[PDB]
C-alpha cells in the first residue's frame, strides 16, 4: 500500500531498547526483513522472538573498528544484501569516546555498506542522532558527514538524511516524545514514497528552538 | 492502518491540477474527507466526481482577504470541522506576495481557531517551486516556524514542503539525483505530515528536491 | 585607516530613535556622507545638529510606495548618488494587522532598494544593510521574507559588487533575560558597529548573509 | 579607534602561511600583542622580524594533543594572558580510515583541545575571544567542519555569561598557490559557483577576524560568518 517496507533488508544498530528498538518493530510491522544490532545478545532474541520471522540478530562492538567491518560482513552475507541502514547506536577521554562512539561509528559502518547499494542504484542510510558539548560536535559533524555524502552518492539513487530527536520519554508541545514516533519518521524516510528526499534532517522534538 | 487518514476532513487549496491534484487523490487513498478549493469550477467537479465519495468543491479569489475568510467559514461548517489545511514589477511583487504568502496565512488564522478548540490539527504549506518569489517563500516558512510555536500546546503541528523541479536539460545538470521529481512524491510527504505518525513533528521544512543546494 | 567609509554616502531610514541614530552616528564618526530619513522632521534636525557638517534630512512615509519613489528620487539626487543604503525603518491595531506589519517591515526595504540599486550596479558598487525588527508570528513572516528578499537579490548583483545582506538583533535597550545565554540586553550602538563593518571596503566579499545579534539566543 | 584591538593578545595557530599570517599582521596593525603559531620556525620569525614588536614565536604539533596542551600553557605564560584565540591551523594505496581519524583531529579535536585550554583563564578575566577558522575527498572535511561548527555554537551557549564570544568564520574559495595552479575548465567551473565571480583574499578573512575579536562584537556569539562571495 503506502510507505511499506515489504522485502527491504535494514539493519539497525543499537536495536536492544529505547529508539532502535522501536525503529526495530516499525520497520517489521511494515514488512521489511530486519536484522537487529546491540551488545546485549539476550535482550536481542529476545526482540527477535517478539516479533518472530524475518528477523536477524548481530553482536558487535561499535567502538572497536574491526568490529564494525565484521559486522557490515556478516550481515550483508546472512541477510543477502542490505537496503536500508539506520545508525542509531550512541552512548579527552570523554571527547575521544562521544566522537568514536557518536560519529566514527556511524560513518565507518556506512561506508562498508554503500558499495553494495551503488552497485543496486538503491538505499536508504537513516542517521538518527543522540537526543552539552561533545555531543553537539558528533552529532552535528554527523549531519554534516550526513549532507555531503548525500551529494556524493545522489545520482545511485540512495538517500542520506538524518533524523535529530529532541527529549523523548522547554517544549512548545508541553510533552515528551515516545520512540515511537522517532521510528514511524524513519520508516518515512526508508520508504520508497522518500526517494527525492536527501540530505535533509527531521527534527523531531515538539517545536524546540 | 499505518500513515492512514481515515475519517480526517483535510481542505486542499489549488487543488484543481499538478501538486494540490495529486495531494487531493492521495489523501482520499488513505481515507481523508476531502474539501477541495480551485478556480476552475468544472476542473474540481471532475476531479471531485472521479474520487466520487465524501468529496467537497469550494471555489474562492485567494487574493481577496474577505474571500478567504468566506472560504473558510463555509468549509468549517459544510465539512463539520477540519483537521488538516493543505495551503498549495511592483504589481508584480504585490500579487506575488497576496497569492504566495498571505493567502496562506489567512486561510490558516482563519481555520486555527476551530482546531484549537478540538486540540488536533494539521497546517501543511506547499512553497514554490527571482526575488518576489524567494521573498512570499522565505516568508511562509517564517511564518510556519513561529505559528508552530503558537499553537504546539494544542496538538496542532505546522509544516512546510519545499518543492525542487516537478515533472533544455540544463536542469539535470543542478540536481546531484538527476531526474525531476513528481507530483506525487510531494503528495507522499503531505501524507506523511498529515498523519497522527507525524504529532511530535512540526515547525519542520521537508526540501523534496532531490539534494539541490 | 580601517573600515571607514570616509566619501561614500549613506541613507539611514529610521534615523529618528535607537539603532537608527546610533547607525547614522557611527556612519558621521567613520566619515561617511549620511542622509537622515525620518517622519519627525525636528527630532532629525536634533541629530543632525549633533552631527553638524556632511549630513543631509528627508521626511517621507514609508507606508505609500510614490512616497517611498520620491524619497529615492529626491535623496539620489541632493546626495549627488548613494553607496550604502541602510533599511531600518520599523490605539492602532498594528500588531495584528497582517497587511501593515508586512507593507512596513518587507514591502517598504523592497521598494527602497530596488529603487536604488539601479544607480549602484551603473557604478558597480554599493551596500544594502537590512536591518530587521527586533503579533509575534506576524514580525517573524515579514523577518523571514526580508532574509529571503536579501539573499535572493544578493545573488543577482554580486557580479555588480554590490552586497545584500541583514542584521538580526536579539533583546535590544529601548524571563526576557532567561532566553539569552549572556544574560544582559544589547545596546543600539552593537548593531551600529555591525552596520559599519558591513557597509565598508572590507567586508566586499560577504554578501547575502544575516548577523544574528542577540547573546547567544537559540532560533 | 573603532575596532582596535590596542593591548589585546591574541594566539593565531597556522600562521605561515595564507589567512593565518593575513590575520596576524591585520591583529598586529590593530595594535594587538600576537602570537604566531606554526610548524616553519623560520618562516614565522621572518613574518615576526617584518611586524618588528610584540610579537611571539611558538612551534607546536597540533595532532599531538600534549603538544597542543604545552603550546597553550607557554604561549599563556610568555604572553602573559591570552585574550584572543583563533584556531586557524587545518589541513586542506591510503588508509582511509586513517584519513579520516586525521582529518578529524587536526581540524576538529585540535581546535576543540586548545581552546579548552585556554578558555578557563579567560573565564576568570570574564573577557574574551574564540575564532575558529574553518577549511576552505570532501566528504571527510565537510564532517569536521560541521562538527566544529557545532562545537562552537555549543561552546558560545557555556560561556556567553562570562562574555567570551566564540564564533567561527567558514571562508569560500581564496586565492593561494593551490588556486593559482588551477586550469581554465577548472577555473572557469569554480567561477561558475561564485555569484560575484571572483575569489576572496586572506586579507578579506582577517578583517572578518578583527571585527570579530573586537569589542565592538562583544554580543554577537555563537554564529559563523560565511565569506564565500555569495556561494
Amino acid at each position: 500500500s503506502m510507505f511499506k517496507l515489504t522485502g527491504r533488508k535494514a539493519l539497525v544498530t543499537g536495536a536492544t531498547g529505547g529508539i532502535g528498538e522501536a525503529i526495530a518493530r516499525c520497520f517489521h510491522a511494515q514488512g521489511a526483513i530486519v536484522g537487529l544490532h546491540g551488545t546485549r545478545e539476550d535482550k536481542l532474541k529476545e526482540i527477535a522472538a517478539d516479533l518472530g520471522k524475518d528477523v536477524f540478530v548481530f553482536s558487535a562492538n561499535l567502538s572497536d573498528r574491526k568490529s564494525i567491518k565484521q559486522l557490515a560482513e556478516v550481515a550483508e552475507r546472512e541477510m543477502e544484501g542490505i537496503d536500508i541502514l539506520v545508525n542509531n547506536a550512541g552512548i579527552d577521554q570523554d571527547w575521544d569516546d562521544v566522537l568514536a562512539v557518536n560519529l566514527t561509528a556511524a560513518s565507518t559502518l556506512t561506508r562498508e555498506l554503500i558499495h553494495s547499494m551503488m552497485r543496486r542504484r538503491y538505499g536508504r542510510i537513516i542517521n538518527i542522532t543522540s537526543i552539552q558539548t561533545n555531543y553537539c560536535a558528533a552529532k552535528a559533524g554527523l549531519i554534516g558527514f550526513s549532507k555531503a555524502l548525500a551529494q556524493e552518492i545522489a545520482s545511485r539513487n540512495i538517500t542520506v538524511n538524518c533524523i535529530a530527536p529532541g527529549f523523548i520519554k522547554m517544549i512548545p508541545m508541553k510533552r515528551m516524545g515516545i520512540g515511537e514516533e522517532i521510528a514511524f519518521a524513519t520508516v518515512y524516510l526508508a520508504s520508497d514514497e522518500a526517494a527525492y528526499l536527501t540530505g535533509q534532517t527531521l527534527h523531531i522534538n515538539g517545536g524546540m528552538a
